[PDB]
């Protein structure tokens, strides 16, 4: 009777797709007929408490409707699993290295526009994402990407400008704006900073040796353990930023630099990025 209800007994694990820290996503076939013709779907579950977190993520995803956000399909049930559409091309981390010859600058900018549109819609629902990275963007096709994970997404209070973070143990610090690193405050403009880092990743086709962590650990030093974040904040205070990726026109690098203004309120917005990209595309 309910198409968003997936019975556990028919949910067959095929393989792993990716891991967060407390959750993983697996490829499954939902095969109620039993002849291996059922649909393939992506299944997020917890690692053996964060049940409430997954439930909150489910309720967020369930109510987002946008062509650049991965489709909620249903739930499999204390314990619960999130069921999403499967995108065979995987994330940008998997896809870009294998399709460099296919994806030129024009196409890269189209991806960037689509990501900005997904993030802008998200911001309009009063959510901050907090995990924007090439690894969380899924490829629907050569012509379309979708933001594909919302494990850290949080609502911002009405008449408040940020969400204050409490659990930060497993933060993606090389994607984080200073206000997040120093004060654990997350503005929509912090997602913008993160978009800047994701855009850099896009422009280097997610080559691991040009990854934001790799390049940042070159600048400051790779062997500071507990002092890494402090040295990262210093670097950003001193105005050091990631360099222009190879083959990236200056005009695109300036858009990127606007995502990286030290003060949140002086950063560009997603609507402005979209305009800047659309102007370079015409
Ligand atoms: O096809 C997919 N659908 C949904 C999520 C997803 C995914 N999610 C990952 C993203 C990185 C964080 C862990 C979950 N990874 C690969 N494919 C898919």
């Amino acid at each position: 009777v309910d198409p968003t209800h997936f019975e556990k007994r028919f949910l067959k694990r095929i393989r792993d797709l990716g891991e967060g820290h407390f959750g993983k996503v697996e490829l499954c076939r939902y095969d109620p007929e039993g002849d291996n013709t059922g649909e393939q779907v992506a299944v997020k579950s917890l690692k053996p408490n964060h049940i409430a977190d997954l439930k909150k993520e489910i309720e967020i995803l369930r109510n987002l409707y946008h062509e650049n956000i991965v489709k909620y399909k249903g739930i499999c049930t204390n314990g619960i699993k999130l069921i999403m559409e499967f995108l065979p091309s995987g994330s940008l981390k998997e896809y870009l290295p294998k399709n460099k010859n296919k994806i030129n600058l024009k196409q890269q900018l189209k991806y960037a526009v689509q990501i900005c549109k997904g993030m802008d819609y998200l911001g309009s629902r009063q959510y901050v994402h907090r995990d924007l990275a090439a690894r969380n963007v899924l490829v629907e096709s050569e012509h379309q990407v979708k933001i594909g994970d919302f494990g850290l997404t949080k609502a911002i209070e009405t008449d408040k400008e940020y969400y204050t973070v409490k659990d930060d143990r497993d933060s993606p610090v090389f994607w984080y704006a200073p206000e997040c690193l120093m004060q654990s405050k997350f503005y929509i403009a912090s997602d913008v900073w993160s978009f800047g880092v994701t855009l850099h990743e896009l422009l280097t086709y997610c080559d691991s040796d040009s990854s934001p962590m790799a390049l940042f650990l070159k600048m400051i030093g790779p062997t500071h353990g507990q002092m890494t974040v402090t040295r990262l904040v210093n670097t950003l205070k001193e105005g050091k930023r990631l360099p222009c990726p190879p083959n990236c026109p200056d005009e695109v690098y300036q858009l990127m630099r606007k995502c990286w203004e030290f003060q949140p309120s002086n950063r560009t917005s997603f609507q402005n990025l979209i305009e800047g990209f659309e102007a370079l595309l015409k």
